[PDB]
């Protein structure tokens, strides 16, 4: 196919964890985001077939969407908020990667990182 399974939101032989900034991660970061007007492309994993991007997987190695990290979070999948944190990273950065500088997308993307950023500079304790 032209799109590879989503990626996992649960592995059994990895280690569960929940803690403050996990939680806030969830209720706060995730939750407030998903609500921007600019979060709609990036609430699921990109669907090739739809889109009618048969490039984009073969571009993007590490895909990842909110969509994803609200099941991890929702799963305890995550040993800490840095690991989370890493893949709202990988989301933006591949966007970036996979577009071209001012393109409408990527100015959605600069949006919400900068959105995102402001709301992880200070985690609960
Ligand atoms: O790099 C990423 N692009 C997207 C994405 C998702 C949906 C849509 Cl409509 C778009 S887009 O920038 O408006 N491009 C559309 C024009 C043709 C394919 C989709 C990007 C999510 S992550």
């Amino acid at each position: 196919s032209m799109n590879p399974p989503p990626p996992e939101t649960s592995n059994p032989n990895k280690p569960k964890r929940q803690t403050n900034q996990l939680q806030y991660l969830l209720r706060v970061v995730l939750k407030t985001l998903w609500k921007h007007q600019f979060a709609w492309p990036f609430q699921q994993p990109v669907d090739a077939v739809k889109l009618n991007l048969p490039d984009y997987y073969k571009i993007i190695k590490t895909p990842m969407d909110m969509g994803t990290i609200k099941k991890r979070l929702e799963n305890n999948y995550y040993w800490n908020a840095q690991e989370c944190i890493q893949d709202f990273n990988t989301m933006f950065t591949n966007c970036y990667i996979y577009n071209k500088p001012g393109d409408d997308i990527v100015l959605m993307a600069e949006a919400l990182e900068k959105l995102f950023l402001q709301k992880i500079n200070e985690l609960p304790t």
